[PDB]
């Protein structure tokens, strides 16, 4: 049904994001979101996506989202398609009230496209 | 805990309406089915260059009534974009779902069909 | 989407599929809540296949090839990889036959980037 499909591709356009658009915002220095690596701390030291803080997965609560505005966008991801750390985390930041939204591909993705930090 | 039966059996069945794969696809060309109509969601240098069989050129920022006319609502659009890292299936299949048409997204893109008939 | 509508979202796509890691864990620590299944064919199976896991070709699934699986235990599916649907589509048969089922998303080909299968 024309109908119901234009609401699953338009929820699902909501709930995830890819390495161009992501980029993009980047770019452009969006103030509106926050990119957040949920891998672990070493992996993150090693090299991250540009501008993004670190907050390693089962490390998500109140506790380290308080410096965190629920104005922003949180833009969660992990390694690559095989991980799902985005996805759980993405959970608990919608659990936490923010405006979560996953990148889906992760580094793996990113790096093909885009350069490192 | 996973899903409960009737619950995974919904989501598993609308999931698979909603999108295709390389084999399936794959399959429909080569017999020539007139059901189905594969268009390329990509810029028209990168459709020129190469694209699937039997593809049609349709950029996605591009998609509307006007070139959307002389496409039969009777078929199944099929949209695809470069690979998994790509929005451009999910985006244009919005747009046809809004037209009225039988849209299906092809997951993967030409990245994962390359990889198939080579 | 609202932060409510997202977490129902993130959880029960987590309830409805299963990576790579997570499936690792649990055959390394050899749990017996779940049932590995290969949706490809018997002769894939034959050559290499995730271990501990039992062959049930896809378009082979039904009650006289599922009598003998405990509906107490998680069936988890896997095919290919990313460009196959076995797995979904396998699910659906399963999770139709009133079983706990949980796809693998991405199948045979991340699962040998990260480990080793017999």
């Amino acid at each position: 049904n024309p109908n119901e499909a234009y609401r699953h591709y338009m929820k699902k356009l909501s709930y995830e994001t890819d390495i161009a658009d992501l980029s993009i915002d980047i770019k452009k220095g969006y103030e509106g979101i926050i990119v957040v690596d949920v891998r672990d701390a070493e992996a993150y030291k090693e090299c991250h996506i540009p501008t993004a803080i670190s907050i390693p997965g089962n490390k998500i609560n109140e506790d380290t989202t308080k410096r965190l505005s629920k104005e922003k966008v949180i833009i969660t991801y992990c390694w690559g398609p095989a991980c799902n750390g985005a996805t759980k985390a993405a959970a608990k930041f919608a659990q936490l009230g923010f405006r979560v939204k996953e990148l889906i591909g992760g580094i793996e993705y990113w790096r093909k496209e885009n350069g490192l930090e």
